[PDB]
């Protein structure tokens, strides 16, 4: 009886639910796990609810990861949600931007003329207490710091986009055994709320290649918050400029850490795949 | 513009298409690959077409694997198709069994009172030429024969249920590195048309545990033709009786190699997950 629409942003794929009738998400986290199961359910990286606006915003977004946990933001999902909201509003839509309340703060996607969606992702949070991580003291940044993972010491940089990211720079990202090492970062004791983990190969100062092991979702084909965080980490470590393409397994995102307002802007696509109803 | 229903049989999941309007499948193999993609499409192990009957049968089944190739039969998919046909017929249904034309021959599912589907899967095909495989001469069976895969010699038995199977018996099926070794069996030169590969742990003479790397689909949670072939192989090698439970990752199937008619009967569930429409 549940109607939904399947979207993906660069192959990070989501079940979108019109939840305008209530501030309460209409499916539980447990049911979201069942719906995200790729064989027994619909199959997705997460469920996204289009919820009533709060505190002057146009709408609210909540998301459950495919493990049922509730993260604070999602960039690919915000793009999908903006596309979904435009589809719901149809010819009643009177603007090209939505102000969206999230657990991380207000996030503003803009539907651009060429079909892409450009998102004001807010300010990156750089202090260890904001990640959160215990690698450094709460009031310190975490830049090129050591993390021992199964006896091997990695150099990592942590950044939060509302959610935690642990970024490490590598010579050959395709060679990372991501299915094995990803969970060991995700659940490392240094991360009290777990972390997302990005492996970055710098191709040039404006082009990063990324693979990710996501908190609560595993190997995904793209991660918007993670691409933002990785660009921030590349700037902080002197490896990249503030405007770059981040090439993900599912395709490219354009990331800009603006010198005007110090906010991150992320531009990419959103694709509606199919509409469905649960039996 | 394509409407479809998602089903699974023990987690082996399929897109079912009502194709009774024409003998021409509504989608090409290339489009089936796109639709079976888990992140960019609907996500499935295969597309199954409910087609008009041929040569006296009630309906015809064709199936595309998620890689686009067209196999000759599918047991989990026949069960799902029988459930789909019963829904499509609705109150006009006047029988509990359908005779279904397939590339492998006529296959007859029976909707049983308890919600399961029992399928007459036909005679197993035991000669190397019928598999096909080059392990033995075309007129010989293939029972506990050697197969070198990356320099390690496995003992294998081959059986066809219309499609090829290569069965090997192991002490601990959970321990098989299936992602790594599966494709090496699938594409081994001994199999000119590739093969499905089943790893079997005998628990008792009426209980087998199975994991499978499918031709054209990879790691699946269940395979009906493969469970049938594995029971046949277990009988041929003296390891099991002719009636057994085959426990797959997705659940159990009941397999019987009847002594009355030497045909294989397979019983298991079918579950309708959701209906949908491509954007
Ligand atoms: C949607 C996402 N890939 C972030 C999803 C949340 C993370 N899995 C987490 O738990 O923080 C994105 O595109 O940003
Ligand atoms: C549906 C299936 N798992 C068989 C599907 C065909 C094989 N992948 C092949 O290529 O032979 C079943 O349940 O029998």
């Amino acid at each position: 009886a549940i109607e939904f629409t399947k979207y993906h942003g660069l192959g990070n794929d989501f079940i979108l639910i019109d939840n305008r009738a209530s501030k309460t998400p209409a499916i539980t986290p447990e049911k979201a796990v069942e719906m995200c199961d790729r064989h027994f359910g619909i199959g997705a990286d997460g469920v996204i609810f289009a919820l009533p606006g709060e505190n002057g915003t146009d709408y609210t977004m909540r998301i459950f990861n495919s493990d049922g946990s509730e993260p604070e933001m999602c960039g690919n999902g915000i793009r999908c949600l903006a596309a979904f909201l435009a589809d719901l509003e149809g010819l009643s839509r009177n603007k090209d931007t939505y102000r969206i309340h999230t657990l991380a703060g207000v996030i503003t996607p803009q539907l651009t003329p060429d079909g892409q969606i450009k998102v004001d992702m807010g300010l990156p949070r750089l202090l260890a207490g904001e990640i959160p991580t215990n690698i450094a003291a709460a009031d310190q940044k975490v830049i090129n710091q050591p993390l021992e993972v199964e006896g091997k010491t990695w150099e990592v940089t942590c950044v939060s986009m509302g959610n935690p990211h642990c970024i490490t720079f590598v010579e050959d990202v395709a060679a990372i055994p991501l299915e094995t090492i990803g969970p060991k970062f995700e659940h490392h004791p240094a991360f009290p709320q777990r972390t997302n983990t990005e492996f970055i190969q710098v191709v040039s100062r404006d082009y990063l290649k990324m693979r990710v092991w996501e908190r609560g979702a595993g190997i995904t084909l793209a991660c918007g918050t993670g691409a933002c965080a990785s660009l921030v980490a590349a700037v902080l470590t002197g490896r990249s400029d503030r405007l770059a393409t981040v090439e993900l397994p599912g395709g490219p995102l354009e990331i800009e850490w603006s010198e005007v307002d110090q906010r991150i802007y992320m531009t990419g696509p959103a694709d509606r795949v199919f509409t469905g109803k649960l039996h």
